[PDB]
C-alpha cells in the first residue's frame, strides 16, 4: 500500500533550512519536512492550478487585527518530528528579529532580510495564539504565510544548533522526517505517521541528483526511479509512448535569465549589459528548444502579480543594431567572457546559452561556456556571466523586482549593480503605498529601468515538465 518513491532531480539543495533551501530545487524537499501556518488553494476561484485563497495549516483560524497585525490560532498538539509539542513560541521564533530579519540573522540567512516584511517582533498571546506584525502597514501578511518564507521551525531545537547545522538535520511539523542527506548527491526523508494531517501516502522518499535529463529519462524507462523532474516538452512524445509512464508539463510562476557579475568592470556600467540583452531573439529559443511551449513575458511582468500585472506592457526589446552600437560604445576589447552553467540545472541551460553564443558572437562579443558540475561553483571574483532563475511567490509585483533587486537585494549588495537613485527611491515608495495608480505605475517605471539596466536578462518562463509512473498517484514534486 505504501512505496518507497525513488525521484531523480536535476540538483539537491545545499541545505535543508527551508530559507536558505529557497532555490529551484529545495521546497520539493521542505515541503515535505515542514509545514506553513496557512496553504494557497490553487484551484479557488475556477484556477487550473495557480489559485490563491488561503487556507488553514498550522493555523486553524486567523484575524486580520489591523493594517499591521494578524492573530493566528494554532492547531494544537502537532509535534514536530523530535516530539517536542509547537507552540506559539515556535511561530513567534520563525518570523523573530533573531532568526530572520534582525542584523545578526543576515549573516546566516544571508537573503532573510531582503525576502522579509518589514516585521516587527511577534506576540504570543497564549500557547497556541501568536499576532505576526509589521512595523509598517502590509496586506502582505497571510499569503507570505502560505509562501516559502513561511515554513515552521522549532525554537528550542533551531537555536540550539543555529541555522547552519539545522539545515543538516531538520525538525519540522510535516508529513515527512529527515533520515539523511549526502551533499550533491541524495536526501531521504520518511513517512512521520505521528503527522497532525492526512497520513503520508509513502514509506519513503528518496531525491537523488541524476544531473542529465536524458539519464533521468532512462531511469524512469527503467523503473529505477519512479518520478523524475525538470523535462523539456521535446522528451514528452518517448515517455508517453510506454503505457504505464506519463509526463505533465506547465508555464511556471518563474523566469530563466541570465544576468552578470557587476563587481566585475566588464560590467560596471549598463552597455554591454544592455548590448547582451537587446541580441537576445527570444522566439527563435523557444522556438528550437521549446517546442514553442516557454511563454516569454512583456517585462519583468507575470499575471500572479493581481493588481500590479499589466496585461498591456510592451515587450521586451530586440534590436541588434543598437546592440551593435552600444558594443562599440562600451570599449570592448574582443576578450572572452565566462558564462558560468551548471549543466542543466535549469533545463535547456546549455542549449539556449550556444544559440546565445551565436547570437552575440553576431554583434561583435565572443562568450564562453564554462559547465561546471554540483559543487563545483566558481568564486564570485570568478563569476562574470551566469543563469539563474526567479521564482514569482507572491501575488504581488514586490516578489521578485524588489526582494532580488531591490536596493536591500543581493543583486545590488552582492553582485555589485549600482541602481539608478529614481530605482531605489521607487522600490522604498511602492513598498509604503497601497494598490492604486500611483503603485501601478511605479512598477512600470521600475519595469522600464529594470530593461535599460539590464542587471539581469529575463528569457522566458520555462515549459516546465516532469514524469512519472502511472501508478504513483502522489508526487511531491511542488508543481
Amino acid at each position: 500500500e505504501r512505496r518507497a518513491l525513488k525521484i531523480g532531480v536535476n540538483g539537491i539543495p545545499v541545505t535543508l533550512e527551508p530559507i536558505n533551501a529557497i532555490s529551484n530545487v529545495g521546497p520539493r524537499i521542505v515541503n515535505q519536512i515542514f509545514d506553513t501556518l496557512v496553504v494557497r488553494d490553487f484551484f479557488s476561484n475556477g484556477a487550473p492550478g495557480n489559485g490563491i485563497n488561503l487556507m488553514p495549516s498550522l493555523a486553524e483560524s486567523w484575524e486580520r487585527i489591523d493594517d499591521k497585525s494578524v492573530r493566528f490560532k494554532l492547531r494544537q498538539k502537532v509535534m514536530f518530528h523530535d516530539g517536542v509539542e509547537m507552540t506559539a513560541d515556535d511561530v513567534a521564533y520563525t518570523f523573530s528579529s533573531e532568526r530572520l530579519w534582525g542584523p545578526d540573522a543576515i549573516k546566516v540567512i544571508p537573503l532573510g532580510g531582503s525576502y522579509a516584511l518589514d516585521f516587527d517582533e511577534p506576540v504570543v498571546e497564549d500557547k497556541y495564539t501568536v499576532v505576526i506584525r509589521t512595523k509598517t502597514p502590509t496586506p502582505l501578511t497571510e499569503s507570505y504565510m502560505a509562501s516559502w518564507m513561511g515554513r515552521i521551525v522549532p525554537k528550542a531545537y533551531y537555536k540550539t544548533l543555529g541555522t547552519a547545522a539545522f539545515g543538516n538535520k531538520p525538525v519540522g511539523t510535516g508529513p515527512y522526517k529527515f533520515v539523511e542527506f549526502v551533499a550533491n548527491d541524495r536526501v531521504v526523508i520518511e513517512a512521520n505517521d505521528a503527522y497532525w494531517g492526512l497520513k503520508p501516502t509513502a514509506s519513503k522518499i528518496t531525491y537523488q541528483l541524476v544531473a542529465e535529463p536524458a539519464t533521468r529519462v532512462a531511469g524512469l524507462i527503467s523503473g529505477e526511479y519512479d518520478i523524475v523532474t525538470t523535462l523539456t516538452p521535446d522528451d514528452m512524445a518517448l515517455i508517453n509512448s510506454y503505457p504505464d509512464l506519463e509526463t505533465r508539463g506547465n508555464i511556471v510562476e518563474n523566469f530563466h535569465m541570465f544576468t552578470f557579475n557587476m563587481n566585475q568592470p566588464v560590467f560596471q556600467s549598463k552597455p554591454l549589459r544592455r548590448a547582451l540583452a537587446l541580441a537576445v531573439n527570444r522566439p527563435l529559443i523557444v522556438q528550437s528548444l521549446w517546442m514553442n511551449k516557454a511563454t516569454i513575458p512583456n517585462g519583468f511582468n507575470f499575471p500572479n502579480y493581481g493588481k500590479t500585472f499589466d496585461p498591456n506592457r510592451r515587450a521586451m526589446e530586440y534590436n541588434i543594431e543598437e546592440a551593435k552600437r552600444l558594443v562599440k560604445e562600451s570599449g570592448y576589447d574582443g576578450t572572452p567572457i565566462t558564462y558560468h552553467t551548471m549543466g542543466n540545472y535549469y533545463a535547456n541551460a546549455v542549449p539556449a546559452l550556444m544559440m546565445m553564443i551565436e547570437m552575440w558572437k553576431q554583434i561583435g562579443v565572443t562568450v564562453v561556456p564554462k559547465v561546471y558540475a554540483p559543487g563545483g561553483a566558481p568564486k564570485d571574483q570568478d563569476s562574470y556571466m551566469r543563469n539563474w532563475s526567479n521564482g514569482q511567490w507572491m501575488t504581488d509585483a514586490w516578489a521578485t523586482m524588489i526582494c532580488e533587486f531591490g536596493p536591500k537585494g543581493q543583486v545590488q549588495k552582492r553582485w555589485g549593480w549600482k541602481a539608478p537613485a529614481e530605482f531605489n527611491d521607487l522600490c522604498t515608495k511602492v513598498s509604503q503605498i497601497p494598490d492604486s495608480k500611483e503603485r501601478f505605475d511605479a512598477f512600470n517605471r521600475l519595469r522600464d529601468i529594470f530593461e535599460e539596466e539590464a542587471p539581469a536578462v529575463i528569457l522566458y518562463q520555462p515549459f516546465d515538465v516532469y514524469a512519472a509512473r502511472k501508478d504513483v498517484h502522489w508526487r511531491p514534486i511542488s508543481f
